[PDB]
C-alpha cells in the first residue's frame, strides 16, 4: 500500500500545483481562489473565463492548464460546484474531472465545494448538490494512491468560513479523511496566525496519558496551544511525561466523578480559562449482549457519554469555556455502523454524535462542537485485538492501510483551530473510507 | 465459513406474526398504547414481563398481555418490541439491557428486534434527544450480533405521531420485512385513513417503471398482490414481456420511454383510464459501470439521465397537473452505492445520490397527503446479476447481517409497505433493503 505524506511544516500547505474548476454560474470561487492565493501555490486553471476573472479579482495568478496535457501531475484538484443548478448540470463533474483522472498526484486531494443541499434556494438545485456526495464517494474509492475525496458544503453565504477547511484537506494533514461530508456555516471570521492557529489557547485533553489522547495532546501544543493534560491519578508518571513533552500541564482526576467539571474550570483559571475541550477519555468492553454483565454496559456509556455530558453542562452553564472556545468529541466508526459485541460502545458512541448534533444549535458565543469518528487507528494496543477483526479493519478501507494516531489528532486540531468559526455540528470520520457504514 | 440460514417470507395475509411477541417499555413511555392496539389488531400471543404500567395501558385497548416468567429462558419470541420513547437521558439507556439482555438468545430464527422511539429532532429535551439518537448504534449492533436470520430496526415516531405507526409496525412484524435489517424508519403525523389490511393497495391504480423484468416484474407482483391494479411500464421493445406481466397480474401496459419529455403526459393520460393514477414507483434504471478515466460523456448523461432526472420530470408533471390521486404514493428506487460509492459508478452512485435528495426535498412541499418515499437495495439476486464477477458477486452475497443476497419480492414489498393506502405518516425516508450489509456512509 501506499505511504500517505503527513504534516511536515506549516509552509508550504501543499507541495505541487493545483488545479482549480468551476461549474457555469458558481459563487464560491472568489473565496476558492482567496485561499489558494494566500497559500502561496502553483495555480492552474483550464479553459473558463468567468473562473480567470474570478481569481484575478483577488489576485490570484492563475497559469492556464493545456487540456491537450496528460503528463503533467496536480497534488490537489479542486472544483466549485455550487453553480450547479440541477440533476442536468451534474455532468459540469465529468468535464473537469475525466480529462485529469490519472493525473492526480499520490497522496493527492479531489476536492469539492458545493452548497449545502437545505440552504440550496430550488429544489432542483438541492438535489443536485446533494448528488455530489454519492460522486465523491465513488471517487474516493476508485483513484487509489493515497488520494483522499472529500465534498464541503458551504451554506448559502458562509462563503467567508471556508478556509479552514479549505487548508485542511489540501494539507497533508488530512491524510487519513476521505471520503467524507463536511458544512460550513456562516460565522464571524478571526484573526489566526495560520501556522498556530491555536497560539494563546488553552486546551483540555482527556484520556492524555498515552495513545490517541497523548497524540492529540502533542498537536494542540505544535498548533501553539497550552495543553491540560488530564487522566486518572494512576497514571500520574505518564501525565507528567506528556505534559513535560509538551510544555502543558497536568490535572489527575476520574473525568467522570461529579466534580470534574468545576475541578476543570479551576485548572483553567490559572491559564485565562479554557478555550478548547477533546473528550477523548474512552473505553470498550466488548461483549456480547447475552454475555455482559449489567455494570459492563452501564461502565461503557458512562465513561463513554454522560460523563462527557456532565462536564458540558457544567462548563456551558458556569463560564467555563471561552468566547470562541470550542469542544472536540471522540466517536466511533462503530456508533456509525454498529458491531458485534458493541450493543453498549456503539450505543454510547452514538449518542456522542447525538451529543454533537443536538448541542451546537443551543451554544452561544461563538463557540463550536463536532467530533471525530476514527476508523481502525493503529496503536501501541492493536495487537491485542482479535486477529480477524484486526486484519478487517486494516484493510477495508480505500487506503489499504490503518491510520495513525496523529490522523486524528489533525482532525480534531483543526476542529480546535481558531480560525473553524463556521465548523459546527460535524461529526467527521476518520477511517481512510473505511468500506463500513449506514 | 458457515452456510446462510433460510429466511421466512410473506405467505399469506394471516397470521401477522407466526408465533410470541414479547413487549417491553422503558418507565414513563408514551407509544405503548399504541403498539398495544397494533398487537391486539394483528391478533397475536403477546407476553409481558413484570411492567405493570405497560400491562394496564395493554389493557385499556382491549389487549390481554400474558406474563412471561423471566426466569424462562427456554421459550422463544417471533418478535421483541421495545418502546423506548420512555428513555429520558442516557443513562436510562440500561433500559435496553434490562429488557434484551435477559431474552437475547430467545429470539427466534427469521425473528425481530424492534425498538420503537422519539424522533430526536422531535424530542422536548436535549438529553432526551441524545438518548433517542442513541438506539440506531444499539440496534446496528443487535443486527450484526444476534444472527439466525433474525432482523434489526429503530422506528422513530414524532412526538404526537402514535396513531400513525400501525403500517409500519406491521411491515416490521411480518417475513415481508425479510431483508431489511439496520435500518432507521421515520414515522410522521398525518391522518389515519380506513384500510383492508389484507388488500393495504385495495381500489388503487399504481404505475411501475421497468415493470417487464427483474425487480420491476416482482414489483407489479406484489403491488397487484395487495390489490392494485398495475400499469407496467417499459420501452416497447419489451413489448411482449410487458404483456406477460400485464396477464399474470391483471394489470395493463404502458410502452414508453420514460425519458421522453412527455412522458409524465402520457402516463396521467394512461392512468385516467382506471380513476388516475395513485401510486407510481420509479423503478426503472441502469448502470453503465466504467472508471471516470475511461467513461464517455454520453455513458455520463445516460446513467444521470435514466436513474434521476426522468424521474424529476415525471414527478413534476404528475404534482404541477395533478396527476397523483390524494393520499398518493411516489417510491423511488436508490441504491447503496448512491450512499456509499463504488469504484467504476461515479456516474451510477452521483445518480443514485440524487435520488436521495429527490426524496429528502420534495418531501416537505407535497400536498393532499401525497408521500415520496426511497428503497434502497444492496444485493439482489436477479438475471443482470450473471455480468458481475462471480467473486464480486461473492462478496456480495456474504458481506451482510444475513449473510446471503436478497430477493427481488424483498425489494418490492419494502416499496408495497410504502405505497400502502396505510402508511400515511411515512413520508422523506431512505430505507435500505439491504440484509445489513456491510457497506455504508
Amino acid at each position: 500500500p501506499v505511504v500517505l505524506e503527513r504534516f511536515e511544516s506549516a509552509q508550504p500547505v501543499v507541495k505541487g500545483a493545483v488545479l482549480v474548476g468551476a461549474a457555469p454560474s458558481s459563487v464560491l470561487s472568489g473565496a476558492i481562489a482567496q485561499v489558494l492565493s494566500n497559500i502561496h501555490t502553483d495555480s492552474y486553471v483550464g479553459n473558463n473565463v468567468a473562473l480567470q476573472q474570478e481569481a484575478a479579482k483577488v489576485g490570484l495568478n492563475l497559469r492556464p492548464f493545456n487540456a491537450g496535457d496528460k503528463e503533467s501531475k496536480f497534488k490537489a484538484v479542486v472544483f466549485d460546484a455550487s453553480g450547479i443548478q440541477n440533476s442536468e448540470q451534474l455532468n459540469e463533474l465529468y468535464k473537469f474531472f475525466n480529462p485529469i483522472a490519472r493525473q492526480v498526484a499520490t497522496s493527492g486531494r479531489v476536492i469539492v465545494i458545493g452548497t449545502t443541499p437545505e440552504t440550496a434556494k430550488t429544489v432542483k438545485q438541492a438535489i443536485a448538490q446533494r448528488a455530489l456526495e454519492g460522486f465523491i464517494k465513488s471517487v474516493g474509492k476508485e483513484f487509489k494512491k493515497g488520494i483522499t475525496a472529500q465534498v464541503v458544503y458551504v451554506d448559502e453565504g458562509a462563503a467567508a468560513n471556508l478556509e479552514s477547511t479549505l487548508r485542511f484537506l489540501l494539507s497533508p494533514r488530512s491524510a487519513y479523511v476521505s471520503g467524507q461530508v463536511i458544512r460550513v456555516s456562516k460565522a464571524d471570521v478571526v484573526d489566526v496566525d495560520w501556522a498556530k492557529p491555536l497560539a494563546g489557547k488553552t486546551a483540555l485533553v482527556t484520556g492524555a496519558s498515552r495513545g490517541i489522547g497523548e497524540a492529540i495532546a502533542h498537536v494542540l501544543a505544535r498548533d501553539g496551544a497550552h495543553v491540560i493534560c488530564l487522566d486518572v491519578p494512576q497514571q500520574q508518571a505518564d501525565l507528567d511525561r506528556v505534559a513535560a513533552d509538551i510544555g502543558g500541564s497536568t490535572l489527575a482526576i476520574d473525568i467522570t466523578a461529579a466534580d470534574a467539571g468545576e475541578k476543570i474550570k479551576a485548572a483553567a483559571a490559572k491559564q485565562g480559562g479554557l478555550d478548547i475541550i477533546v473528550h477523548n477519555a474512552g473505553i470498550t468492553r466488548d461483549k456480547t449482549l447475552a454475555n455482559m454483565k449489567p455494570e459492563l454496559w452501564d461502565l461503557v456509556i458512562n465513561i463513554n457519554l454522560s460523563a462527557a455530558e456532565r462536564v458540558n453542562d457544567y462548563l456551558l452553564e458556569n463560564d467555563g469555556l471561552n468566547a470562541n472556545g470550542r469542544i472536540v468529541c471522540v466517536s466511533s466508526i462503530s456508533g456509525i455502523a454498529g458491531n458485534l459485541g458493541q450493543t453498549n460502545y456503539a450505543a454510547s458512541k452514538a449518542g456522542v454524535i447525538g451529543l454533537v448534533k443536538f448541542t451546537a444549535p443551543i451554544l452561544k458565543n461563538g463557540i463550536t462542537i463536532n467530533a471525530v469518528a476514527p476508523g481502525f487507528i493503529e496503536t501501541q494496543m492493536t495487537a491485542a485485538i482479535p486477529f480477524a477483526i484486526r486484519e478487517a479493519g486494516r484493510r477495508m478501507n480505500s487506503m489499504q492501510q490503518g491510520g495513525l494516531p496523529v490522523d486524528v489528532a489533525e482532525t480534531i486540531a483543526w476542529f480546535a483551530s481558531t480560525a473553524s468559526t463556521g465548523v459546527n455540528g460535524n461529526v467527521v470520520r476518520v477511517c481512510g473510507q473505511s468500506l463500513l457504514g449506514a
